[PDB]
């Protein structure tokens, strides 16, 4: 009776906190349908009553279930529980729920008819006695407990049977927690790094006598760095309260804000109280304001801090219960003495969200905001390039008091305050969002983005061939190294693009890193420039160690000739060959793990004047040509880039092709780009005419570019590259193998 | 420790420092061991602070007051030896200096076998192939893959099969064997090597690898070998060792190949310094750590220093013509000045290397310096065969490869440009192998499994057709036109 019923929780994907999701051979096994009323002991002498659906993404062990059925059951993500199915009594009779004193504060008016009345409305959900559940809705959660049961112990919805529950808010019992804290599911983003975290700190927090039966010495330096704003100290609380391990909170500002003999005492007092409630996790955020650079302590008592803190990091190597975790902005931003082996030993950098992780941070915000059907996420998210946590989370704060400053404040004239179902009345426009994420958001972002790119090799246009060997180079060795061991080969660790200017480089690029699914480190042109105007190309290294946290990468280091191409070219400065950069991209490029995963592309516009020490064999070596595209290619590069815009039948792209040569994608793009502006200049005079009507339904502007626009915007087409230029791109490629 | 002693008052800091000497000699014979010493005692400029001073002052009369003691000994521990106050480097308080520095893969292969002594690996897993795929990890990188090799083999099964048990079992425990697959997770992702340090160490390159050149050979033997094997000779008739040489040739014909071979056979270390590196020190304009250099190799001797790419500072300054249009550079300078200025017998060989060696400014090659030039030459047939067979020598091949008509075919090509046509014929058929294995996966349905791991005449032949001629016909004329300035016709 043991083999059927025992599964382990985890995370979950579906909302409803009735529903639990197992996968489809447990459930023909178990013999299971949809909708059954099933029972889950725990831990404890505990009991959950649960619907079930079925789900894809799970083992043959795995149960998800969401975080109120989850502490309902009085278990954590990890542990095992015991399943057993039911009969259904299909009918209710008189049930009692009622509200907790601790989530009811200054609400007034009545719960019952605003939140517990389109709660259970066509949704069978069964309920236990002594549960707890949540109600979302007018900004809040509230908290709801069933105290009686009439007709059976546990109950599906069933319309006939009311809700009489006018009580007063009941005391929460004191041994268990409140559902509107922090758990796994209220972090956006960070999927990677949750899962670094989890599979770090789940043996010494989840199974503490383990490590007492072997001697291995698990991790307990953790440090966490990201921009500011980011939630790193929400990823600890999480993290605590789903262990279930006690959490302690020094914070840099606080400490260094008493006096000296006091601040020691306090940095004392939190190790040996946490020591003393294993297994426990002390988190020290602002690390960088307690424990600074070296030459950066202009003081005494600074130091004498950093010597304690460091002392009792060393005092730890006896204990195996407590985890240390710290945050930082920067990691060359504290102390060399702390990022050492025993001390600071595994390091985690959160970074920036992307579009689904912008879209998972805006659901969690407006989780109980009660928005209207138009508001479209997917055009905030974006629409929000270069905002990270705390930014959302103040754009969904300042979009609510928009949509509650500008009307129902001011319709509260008659009416003294608030009222209850006013509030929940309240639903919010894209326009809204449009004014709040307009103006008065500056974001907080000048960084480089690490991410998966979005453009997909249907979106470039032509270069099958060059298809089939980027796939080669990329794919071919991290896919199954064992050909290259049995033959005793390296793999190339570098590429460079050399070919006319806008012909699809950045495109090729992107496309490979996104079929790899791989991070996308672009280094740009105006960067080096930079770097060596400043003349600091120490931080050159800085990129490197970022790709090493991000691996896997494709590192993009576009116009590698700026450099060259502004130092006066052919002729200046003496007219040698390396600068600095370069020099330090070689220093960094050779100097690196010969197997991460660490892709380094390059890419030129003048494939002569880059120095020859770059292709030397082992960096980036394996020049590839990109050519001038092709009329087989032309109408592909012309339709990809027609494909986000309407047009017509009549459209010869055949003829279009035909008729434009040498002329680079980039400019067919300006002609594809400058014909749609000629479209709007139109369809913006035939909003002034039917505007102008002749008192002040015949409202379509004709959406369809027609071929008037490309034929006429077509007399604006430049050839962008001359001969020569195409000529002396040959005259490099006979100095490659093809005719020398 | 340093930080305990920094983490005190003043004067307690003090008493702990007078009663650890105190308590020591007590005891004696005994050990004091200081570690973190830096963080005691830094450099002089780097005292902010007042106590400080006096904590340095107070741990510099301790060790003087030890000189009439002879049962007690104090070993400390730093960084690099440039980091403490130079005060305590001086004989009789900090007079002798060990550098126990990076292992290599034999250490390497020491300390994985110390730490997985008691683990119950299967044995499948290579500990040779870690210890080679482990290139810049210190002991502390090797204990963390270790234990976190055991915790990725006790996370992803056997605690989620505890499931019906409640706790681990004994007799489970020792069941547990670890995958080459499980090293190769753990050693590819989540452990940043902590190392960007230069090497030194014993090269695995030998004589049987550089093809060819075997009066280049016995010449580097002479030049290297027979000083320090019997001085007794030179002593007899009164003439100095010779303490460098110059190869000077065309690009890759394997002047790092045999240097490496000739530090390899005299089993003596290998410090190298590339052309980046020279040209960092350049552009930094911080060319004083250039004595630091020296300074290790004589921690580490008997050495090779191979300062390959000698002529790329002139190279970058315009090379012919370009600022001014000088000799000297501010690197090549200190070069000199702490080559002239070195202990004249300690086994350090100082070896050159360059690609055009007229550039090279003549204060260099001028007596009592590196002055023995060799000139690299580009290999014909005879040693072409022996180029290709020994790169060859790690890969399959068949018997109707003709390495004969290999050899007669290919003539002014650097044996750089052969190992590329080698490692791109090997490129070809490791395609070719990708294709067998996606047609012989796609069966119909979905024992004929070889995937012919044999180089056939094929890919040869038609990578043959992407070989091109890295070196002209004028570079030789250059080259024979510094070999007459030489005592060859002159
Ligand atoms: N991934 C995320 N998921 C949910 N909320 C986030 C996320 N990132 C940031 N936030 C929000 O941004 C804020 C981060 O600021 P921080 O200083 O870390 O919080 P705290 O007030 O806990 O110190 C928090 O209010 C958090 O709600
Ligand atoms: N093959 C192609 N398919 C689709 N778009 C292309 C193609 N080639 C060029 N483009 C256009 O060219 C632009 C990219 O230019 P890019 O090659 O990055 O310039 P550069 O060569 O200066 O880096 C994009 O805006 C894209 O619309
Ligand atoms: N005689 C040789 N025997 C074996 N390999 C050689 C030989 N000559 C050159 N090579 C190849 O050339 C490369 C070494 O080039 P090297 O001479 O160091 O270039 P550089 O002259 O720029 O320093 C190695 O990869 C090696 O495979």
């Amino acid at each position: 009776k043991n083999r059927p019923n025992r599964l382990i929780v985890d995370e979950a994907i579906n909302e409803d906190n009735s529903v639990v999701s197992l996968s489809q051979p447990k459930m023909d096994e178990l013999q299971l349908f949809r909708g059954d009323t099933v029972l889950l002991k725990g831990k404890k002498r505990r009991e959950a009553v649960c619907i079930v659906l079925s789900d894809d993404a799970c083992s043959d062990e795995k149960i998800r279930m969401n975080r109120v059925v989850r502490n309902n059951l009085r278990v954590r993500l990890g542990d095992v529980i015991s399943i057993q199915p039911c009969p259904d009594v299909k009918y209710g009779k008189r049930i009692h729920v009622l509200p907790i004193d601790d989530t009811v504060e200054g609400i007034t008016g009545n719960l019952f008819e605003v939140y517990l009345k389109p709660y259970f409305l066509e949704a069978y959900r069964p309920i236990r006695k002594g549960d707890i559940f949540l109600v979302r809705g007018g900004m809040r959660a509230v908290e709801f407990k069933v105290v009686e049961t009439d007709p059976s112990p546990y109950c599906i919805v069933a319309p006939d049977t009311v809700i009489h529950c006018e009580g007063e808010p009941i005391k929460r019992e004191d041994e268990e927690e409140s559902l509107n804290e922090v758990g796994y599911d209220d972090i956006g983003g960070c999927r990677k790094q949750l899962a670094q975290i989890k599979e770090m700190v789940e043996l010494p927090l989840r199974h503490p006598a383990l490590f007492k039966a072997i001697g291995v010495k698990p991790p307990r330096g953790i440090l966490l760095y990201g921009p500011p704003g980011t939630g790193k100290t929400l990823i600890a609380r999480a993290v605590a309260n789903e262990t279930g391990a006690f959490f302690f909170l020094i914070n840099g500002p606080e400490i260094m804000s008493k006096l000296a003999g006091e601040s020691e005492s306090n940095l004392r007092k939190a190790f040996e109280e946490a020591e003393k409630n294993a297994p426990a996790i002390i988190f020290i955020d602002e690390l960088d304001a307690i424990a600074p650079k070296r030459e950066k302590t202009h003081g005494e008592v600074e130091r004498r801090i950093v010597s304690q803190l460091l002392t009792l990091m060393d005092g730890l190597k006896q204990r195996a219960h407590v985890i240390v975790m710290a945050a930082t902005n920067r990691p060359n931003s504290i102390d060399p003495a702390l990022r050492r082996f025993g001390r600071f030993d595994r390091e985690v950098d959160i970074g920036i969200p992307d579009a689904t992780g912008r879209l998972e941070i805006l659901q969690i915000h407006t989780k109980n905001m009660k928005l209207a059907d138009d508001v479209d996420l997917e055009q905030v998210a974006n629409e929000t390039h270069g905002h990270v946590g705390a930014d959302l989370a103040a754009l969904c704060s300042e979009a609510a008091l928009q949509a509650i400053r500008k009307k129902m404040d001011l319709i509260d004239l008659e009416d003294e305050t608030i009222d209850a179902e006013v509030m929940n009345s309240l639903a919010v426009t894209m326009d809204d969002f449009r004014w709040a994420l307009s103006q008065s958001n500056p974001s907080a972002l000048r960084e480089t983005v690490v991410e998966v790119p979005q453009v997909t090799w249907e979106d470039i246009g032509g270069l099958e061939d060059v298809k089939r060997e980027l796939q080669e180079l990329v794919q071919y060795p991290v896919e199954h190294p064992d050909k290259f061991l049995k033959f005793g080969m390296t793999p190339s660790k570098g590429v460079l693009f050399y070919g006319p200017p806008g012909c699809g480089k950045t495109l090729l690029a992107k496309a490979i890193a996104n079929e790899c699914q791989a991070n996308f480190i672009s280094i740009k042109g105006p960067e080096l420039l930079t770097m060596w105007f400043g003349e600091s190309e120490a931080n050159v290294r800085e990129i490197f160690d970022k790709a090493r946290q991000a691996a896997p990468c494709v590192l993009f280091f576009d116009e590698l000739d700026s450099i060259a191409k502004a130092r006066g070219g052919n002729i200046g400065d003496g007219g040698g060959a390396a600068d600095r950069v370069i020099n330090q991209i070689l220093t960094e490029m050779d100097g690196m793990s010969t197997k991460k995963n660490v892709f380094i592309i390059g890419a030129t516009n003048r494939p002569d004047i880059i120095d020859p020490a770059i292709l030397r064999p082992g960096r980036l070596d394996q020049l590839i040509y990109i050519p001038l595209p092709d009329e087989k290619s032309r109408v592909a590069i012309l339709k990809a880039n027609l494909r986000k815009s309407p047009v017509a039948k009549d459209v010869d792209l055949e003829f279009l092709a035909k008729m434009t040569n040498g002329f680079s994608g980039a400019d067919l793009t300006e002609i594809c780009q400058r014909a749609c502006k000629l479209a709007i200049r139109e369809s913006i005079e035939s909003e002034i005419r039917r505007e102008r009507e002749r008192q002040t339904e015949e409202d379509d502007p004709v959406p369809e570019i027609r071929r008037d626009h490309f034929e006429e915007a077509m007399r604006f087409a430049r050839r962008s590259v001359s001969d020569n230029d195409i000529r002396k791109y040959e005259m490099f490629a006979q100095t490659l193998q093809q005719s020398r």
